[PDB]
């Protein structure tokens, strides 16, 4: 079904911004878990799996309302060398795609693509969700200590 | 059947007690949830549904005693806004409520309203076993520390 | 994560009204279940933990907004004496609150927190729920009598 | 295998007036459940389901004998505005019919078309029963009372 | 409840719809059944009882809305003679009716019906699902050809 | 029971076709069989065992009726030599006995036996079902084309 | 452990060839079955599942050797548009890569890193598989046909 030039474009936005989570959270995953930090690992692990759904479901949107997906493109990936950065790191990006999000929502309102829409609030409730639990992660180290929270990250 | 109008008055009192702890401690409930200190938010939420079994139970003495159960008065809820601050404030409420406690089951064997008074007697010993883990919380708090104490309620 | 300071002062208001709703629907439930009226009071019962669930939501997202609960201000509880009565008090209350839900469902588009927006518009489409069965017991008094209406209830 | 043109068109004909105790009966469907009868609504839904199956039973048999089936025309629809005038409405409707099924079951007599007979017969039989069903609902009316009758299509 | 005027007009236009798609798909169903091919069969048989939800979640809506539910009225009916000339007759029915929805979901904002609103949301993503099937068989007869096509819509 | 001298002959008439109809499906049969057409074999075979429990009914009812059996007397056979010819052959033959049952159930009309009547309704509404199937694949291998219609038969 | 840095430089470089099959794989995969053809997407969907499997064994192994795992760079990504051209560029992929697995192996065996060469040897075996199955796929495509082939890939 031929669909909105400008809503294609906003879709291989959010699209692009994905793949970058993707690796980002996988490598992060793949160092925790090198370091002992199974519990640290394990959580980054999904949150990459995540991503990588959410990338499924844009690509077939995209190829649904007939445009072509561009998985050729990939940004700046932010890693980081130690726990606390890292968090740090997954928190910008996560940020940094909420305006791309918002902007692509109120698009597909503008223009009637309604279904788009609903993809990208699902979406959108989940990055919502990662942010979530990054801040907490944070805060729980000034908590109660860089070392208790990684004693806890292990196994 | 026409109860007491004084014992009516106590379990309405104590009703209004209740109804305060089960705010004060949902509100703290979610806060620890929010804060990631699982164990903490999962204890304070039982707590929770208790004072809600408490507030159930009076009220349908009162219905039974034939008296207007009065669900509109809240009175001040005191909200901590750290770990320590929230187990004191919650611990000075589960205080506060057992002189009111005690005062009632005291008239209901004045009047002879037996009956009320087993129901007292029972909401007291939980009240008083709220006390117990709470005063044990603050105990440890000063044994093992803060940091240590938060880690530990973590998962 | 900050988010808007007017959209928590919407979340926070709708708060207050929730927590009406429980107290309400918990005396009438406890009052039905009190006069031999099994099924009302079942129903208000579930209506009851309904609006505590509702309430329940609205704090978690207003703590992750970041900002502060309100469980303190209680509004005013219409409490009735005979069940049409309490089933117009309950109506009254569910329809008294769409305007909110819906200037709040409406202020989130406006400022872009959508994931807010679909928090509201699933409670909201509860509470039409809320008000159907009302609406239809209240018809169904009159087509078949109180007294048929009131026996159908016993059981 | 090419059927009688005159047997198809009384097959048609007959068609038309299922497609019409469809709809009529799902409307009522839905305005009996509105209302919050459930016995009444799941028969009437039941019954609309019925009129499906005949319907479906026909456009086969039509197809078959290599017709056109005419799911285009749909013919006067008795709405009801309250339930004795919708039972009405579904009685006048199920006999309004019963001519129609009994000429064509002589015309496929006439022509040799026993399997249409048949078919057709079985239809007849069930359309009895539509009939026994509602004309039983408007007596029970009578010797119980409206608000009575509704009373037992509650629950 | 008491709704916008406007919206339940919306709603009885788009119910006129389905009314059509259920009947047209129904008929294709059978077509396709009768001349062996049950895959397709199969499939319009669903799609048609799909729209037979579609049109009953309306139904619902519009009654509770206190709207009159329109059964009567049922537009033209594209009818093909062959698959790929019936596979066509779908899906521009799918498309002659995608901008209804859309033209009803932006009403129904505009008014704040939001309930409505997600309403039709759902049938509109369901749409979209019935047009990309659609769009699919037809390109599939492309790439392989009418006969391999029909072929594998036999068994 | 003694029956009716011209039923009986009636009987043994039909009996004699379906005599034939057991050879000539039972030899195509073993024919598709034999060239890989397993499907077509299978299907071929029923049709046959069918036969023969139709000839069984009719041998039992004049039994019944006091006649004596012409298993004897067999008629032509209609082999065909390739895959068209077979089912048109099959078709031929279900067709010519048509207009013999429906003279039969003419005939037991007239003499009132009625019970004779309802077997042969029932004989005959599966001959309308031999001949639905076969006239579909006559239009399947003009649909599809002959080679794609034998592939199909292969499994 | 630190390993040879050269030996690293060879990991980072199947990795990047790696990335490159995974996003090529998984977009031609969606493709497939935007196009209906079932078969095929999901062939695709574990081909790239694979290759993620792939860069997850090098990511750890590189980690292990205490190098820094490179995500950043990928590849140019050959898309086609339609079958046949798809299938030549996964072949194309997986000859291009050939040629450096053999080298990195070679390279693990003359610096006694037999660890990787293990790794690296199973990849390869896994990618001699992958080739195979496209070389087959295309000859597949030459004996039986576009058309048909396509057909087979549709369930
Ligand atoms: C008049 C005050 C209230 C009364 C009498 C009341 C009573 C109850 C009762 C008896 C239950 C059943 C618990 C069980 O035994 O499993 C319940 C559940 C619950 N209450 Fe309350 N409640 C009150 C206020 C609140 C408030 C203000 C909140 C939130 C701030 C709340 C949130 C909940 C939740 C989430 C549940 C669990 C529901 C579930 O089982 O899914 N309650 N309440
Ligand atoms: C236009 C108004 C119609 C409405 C509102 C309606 C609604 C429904 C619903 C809700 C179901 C049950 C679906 C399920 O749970 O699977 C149903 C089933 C069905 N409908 Fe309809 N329908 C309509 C018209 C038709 C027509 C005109 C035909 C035939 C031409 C038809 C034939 C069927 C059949 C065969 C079934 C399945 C019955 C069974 O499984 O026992 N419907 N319909
Ligand atoms: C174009 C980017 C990618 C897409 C679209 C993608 C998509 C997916 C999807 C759909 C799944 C299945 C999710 C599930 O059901 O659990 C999956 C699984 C997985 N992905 Fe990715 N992925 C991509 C990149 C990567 C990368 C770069 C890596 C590693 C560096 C990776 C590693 C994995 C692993 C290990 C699994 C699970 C393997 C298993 O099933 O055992 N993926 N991916
Ligand atoms: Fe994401
Ligand atoms: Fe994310
Ligand atoms: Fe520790
Ligand atoms: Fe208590
Ligand atoms: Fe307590
Ligand atoms: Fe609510
Ligand atoms: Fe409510
Ligand atoms: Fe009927
Ligand atoms: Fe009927
Ligand atoms: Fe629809
Ligand atoms: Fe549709
Ligand atoms: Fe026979
Ligand atoms: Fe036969
Ligand atoms: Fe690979
Ligand atoms: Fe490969
Ligand atoms: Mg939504
Ligand atoms: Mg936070
Ligand atoms: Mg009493
Ligand atoms: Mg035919
Ligand atoms: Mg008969
Ligand atoms: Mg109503
Ligand atoms: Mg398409
Ligand atoms: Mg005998
Ligand atoms: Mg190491």
């Amino acid at each position: 079904m031929k669909g909105d030039k400008i809503v294609i474009q906003h879709l291989n936005k959010i699209l692009g911004n994905e793949l970058i989570a993707i690796n980002q959270y996988f490598l992060h995953a793949r160092m925790y878990e090198d370091w002992g930090l199974e519990k640290l690992g394990k959580h980054e692990y999904h949150e990459s799996i995540d991503e990588m759904k959410h990338a499924d479901k844009l690509i077939k949107r995209i190829l649904f309302l007939e445009g072509l997906p561009n998985l050729q493109e990939l940004g700046k990936l932010l890693i980081g060398e130690h726990t606390k950065e890292m968090l740090e790191c997954d928190l910008k990006l996560e940020q940094a795609g909420l305006p791309d999000l918002k902007a692509a929502i109120a698009y597909c309102e503008s223009v009637g693509d309604y279904a788009s829409r609903e993809l990208l609030e699902d979406i959108l409730e989940s990055e919502e969700d990662h942010i979530d639990w990054l801040e907490t992660q944070l805060d729980l180290i000034d908590k109660i200590g860089l070392e208790n929270y990684l004693q806890s990250q292990m196994d």
